[PDB]
């Protein structure tokens, strides 16, 4: 049997790509692959792309591992390097490194490399996470143009905080911090991601980096899928039911007896739990497709099941197909339901759920 | 450097025996589901030798034990999921529960080299996996009359309120669990971590531990497993990426949802949600950058995690942080974020790095 199992939809990936190169038609493409590519596998989804202009990750633990499968493209560590003994293989696997501390900058000062590293200083714009405050910018900045070790010219990179809000005048103040920097600088200037790119045609610039959309979900506050903006559902979160019971009327079924039913019906038990990464906070009612037809999780979530609620002569039974989202179930729609973010839903799964790669 | 597992192996055998000692005259199946709860199925299992059974939510993980040398008896706590799986199960020894009609039959007409050992799912209350009351006496009578099937035939049920000793539930629950009991040979078990702390009468003659194994409370009062003598045996550890001057006024995150009113020094966490920390964190949380507690500041993301360390803090990049661990048990991570703790150390992601210290 399946039960608990992650399908890939290579096709959709192609697509969103090529869909986003539309919508931002003269900017190159950072397909965002951090956190084992938003849970949808960090070297198949580079390997189903040989076509971004470039990778970005989080860490060099990730980029060194796209490497070793193979993968022969420009890789952009996002947050950069956090020892400079790492820098002698930044520069050997020809890795392109953001630059945000007087650390990293004293360590490409005064490290001795055979080849020059290409650079993307970091500037806190307003998201005030990573990045060298405006106050301090020029004069970091003007260090980096005179690294024998940085290659120039200086690229300059900055990221959105509220780009999701488009009536909070958050995102627009960025930009202006943004370009009264970059104004009279060469190299090449990032700050949109998938909000940005989205909402926000005038934050294209040189470079964007998709990353949630990449993957045909929504970076939005609202209820708004990624075919609202033609990208297409990578991902279907899959299993099987593994039983099929009576109940009757007035029994809970589970932990906490949370769930009590007003009627005799038969309940459906999903190789589906956290302990793969479904969200333990998904409410009774919350939507799950079995043989295709929406029934309700009724009781708590459990590490390995999941109770549905399938009708008092259904005619499902242990081993039918079930879709936890997908096709036919947004991821969209079961975080408005569940209230979790579908930047965790997809992203926080554990190793205990097969990969199946598509098209 | 940064995110990192570490499990204590120390405490992992302390509180084996620790848990001897509360059930003194049942013997231990270790549950090490859902890859030993965080902690690494396989290693969890090579670190209990002792330990009289292990139990797995799946076939798949039974069958990864075995792969690594594990070679204790595992316990398939749902079962089989498919009946081309007897022949695979009776082989490599592994012993089942049978809750409903499809793995009974599947028992019934299989031929298999060797006879498979069995604990009948009853159904006592929870109503998510078993063989229902009214229906369990002819289910159960057809097990014994399987020559595919060890005698005697065991008895399994789980508890689904034995935290809240105040609702009758367990007490009901137990109550019905011996009525079936009664008179049959073969083993009886129902209790879990629970079931294990608050009620011996449960005990009988086989106590799944699961959660308290790792060290960790399963009521959500407050409690921590060293409140029954139990180690915490995992430490969500991760370094800092960069301390950063912020000022008064000044948001931080995305949404701009924690607002400073001073001028301070932020910490930025090689930990976010990509790597199982719970996105609901709210600012507040606690850490512990280099063993003394700072506040969460910020909406949680995928990769970092900012931290109010003050205006004149001498933290620096590459400094150690704890998520939870020895000045921070998970509980009252959980208490803080509203998370379970059993969800808390389970649901993590391929990207931790796994330590195994002692
Ligand atoms: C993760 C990340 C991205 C992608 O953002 P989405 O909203 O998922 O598109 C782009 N840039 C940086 C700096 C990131 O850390
Ligand atoms: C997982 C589980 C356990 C262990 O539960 P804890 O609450 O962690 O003690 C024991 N028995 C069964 C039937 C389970 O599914």
């Amino acid at each position: 049997m399946q039960a608990a199992t992650v399908v890939i939809n290579r096709r959709a990936l192609r697509h969103n790509l090529q869909r986003l190169r539309e919508l931002a038609p003269a900017s190159k493409m950072v397909a965002v692959v951090k956190a084992n590519a938003y849970g949808h596998g960090l070297l198949e989804t580079a390997r189903t792309l040989p076509d971004a202009d470039a990778f970005g990750v989080a860490r060099l633990e990730e980029a060194l591992r796209l490497r070793a499968g193979g993968i022969t493209k420009p890789v952009l560590l996002l947050e950069g390097f956090f020892d400079a003994r790492d820098l002698p293989t930044i520069s050997a696997q020809h890795f392109h490194t953001a630059v945000h501390n007087e650390e990293q900058l004293a360590a490409l000062e005064e490290a001795s490399l055979d080849e020059p590293v290409t650079v993307w200083m970091k500037l806190d714009t307003g998201m005030h996470r990573l990045g060298v405050r405006p106050e301090q910018a020029e004069a970091f900045y003007h260090r980096l143009t005179q690294c024998k070790n940085v290659r120039q010219p200086v690229n300059i990179v900055s990221h959105f905080a509220r780009a999701d809000e488009p009536k909070c005048g958050a995102t627009e103040k960025q930009l202006a911090i943004f370009n009264t920097f970059c104004e009279g600088k060469p190299g090449q200037r990032s700050i949109a991601a998938s909000g940005g790119i989205l909402l926000w045609p005038q934050s294209h610039f040189d470079w964007v980096r998709p990353g949630i959309i990449l993957y045909g979900v929504s970076p939005l506050a609202d209820r708004s899928t990624g075919a609202d903006f033609g990208c297409q559902p990578v991902m279907s979160l899959t299993s099987s039911l593994i039983a099929v019971r009576e109940h009757k009327a007035g029994e809970p079924v589970g932990y906490g007896g949370t769930w009590v039913s007003e009627r005799d019906t038969r309940l459906g038990v999903v190789a589906m739990g956290y302990g793969d990464g479904y969200p333990r906070a998904a409410p009774s009612g919350t939507p799950v497709l079995v043989n295709g037809r929406e029934v309700p999780i009724v009781g708590r979530v459990a590490m390995d099941m999941i109770c549905v609620d399938l009708g008092p002569q259904a005619q499902d039974k242990a081993g039918d197909p079930v879709i936890l989202w997908g096709e036919g179930l947004p991821v969209e729609r079961i975080a408005e339901m569940t209230k979790v973010s579908a930047y965790e839903l997809i992203t926080r799964l554990t190793s205990r759920v097969a990969m199946k790669y598509v098209d």
